[PDB]
DNA sequence: CTTAGACTTAG
DNA sequence: TCTAAGTCTAAG
């Protein structure tokens, strides 16, 4: 199993097997909540069309895939026992928050992510990064991670945009398998998720298969009421749309 | 998770 | 615009 090189909320390495089980075939596949792309980094189709909000995320991935031997030398060169303190971190920080170019921020990115506490991406109302210091013994840096990254995404695109932008992408040929953000247990608001599961409706009808994973709640059964719904123990659900 | 600082609003 | 409750926000 291919690992990401991010460290990213909600990493779906435990659930690939099962997202697999239930991933239709085809040859394209869509993900309109892209995160650290373990689906995509698992997976085999032709082609692939990926999308997410944040913008330093999809910029990162399209640097990664456009100047991978330039970036991989600059981002490795962070990690070394004498930025491994707070006051490296937070002025390396400042310096991700006051750049105006996308490949240093890029670079910066990585290394705010493994250094960071439990690879957060928190921003102000200022669009600034304001994540503190990890305290971590010895980040690890993911080269070997990037480089396989760069090479699948080879055969994807990026988009930075909401999940009803990207989903409109999705032809007969597509695949689409949501991620979003976690449901309550018993940000992304319940009207969203509410109506991310309608657009899955609207594209089941245009032939376009739609999987769909969140908690298993009461409120994600009503949601997704219209899909066969598949329950993981460990509690996940998948919501499959099949045409 | 937690605390601090600040702004907005009812009374 | 008093005063304090109410709400929002930043960041370790
Ligand atoms: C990592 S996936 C969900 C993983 C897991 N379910 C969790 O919440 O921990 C969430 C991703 O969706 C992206 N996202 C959040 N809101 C979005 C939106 N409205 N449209 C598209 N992507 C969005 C975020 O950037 C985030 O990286």
């Amino acid at each position: 199993k291919n690992r990401a090189f991010l460290k990213w909320a909600g990493g779906k390495y435990p659930l690939l097997d099962d997202i697999k089980r239930h991933l239709p075939k085809g040859e394209c596949l869509v993900e309109p909540f892209v995160g650290a792309g373990s689906v995509f980094l698992n997976t085999d189709f032709s082609r692939y069309i990926l999308a997410d909000i944040n913008s330093d995320l999809i910029s990162l991935y399209n640097i990664v895939k456009m100047r991978t031997d330039e970036y991989v030398q600059a981002a490795r060169e962070l990690f070394v026992p004498e930025t491994n303190c707070a006051e490296v971190y937070y002025q390396f920080r400042e310096e991700f928050n006051k750049s105006q170019d996308p490949f240093r921020r890029a670079v910066l990115f990585l290394y705010l992510n493994r250094y960071g506490y439990n690879g957060l991406c928190r921003y102000n109302l200022r669009g600034e990064f304001n994540v503190p210091f990890g305290r971590y013994k010895k980040p690890y840096f993911p080269e070997a991670e990037l480089y396989h990254f760069a090479e699948k995404a080879q055969n994807a695109f990026f988009y930075c945009e909401s999940y009803a932008d990207s989903m409109a992408r999705a032809d007969d040929s597509s695949v689409v398998y949501c991620d979003p953000p976690y449901a309550p247990l018993s940000s992304f608001t319940l009207e969203q998720q509410a109506h991310l599961a309608e657009i899955a409706e609207g594209l089941v009808e245009r032939h376009i298969p739609v999987l769909i994973s969140n908690h298993d709640t009461m409120l994600t059964r009503e949601w997704y009421q219209r899909a066969k719904l598949h329950v993981v123990k460990v509690d996940e659900l998948l919501a499959l749309y099949k045409p």
